[PDB]
């Protein structure tokens, strides 16, 4: 769903981000 492909989204995001706080 349209507002679901936005959450699928914030994992790829998130992924750059959790990096650094690797």
């Amino acid at each position: 769903g349209v507002v679901d492909i936005l959450k699928g989204a914030a994992k790829d995001i998130a992924g750059h981000l959790a990096s650094k706080v690797m």
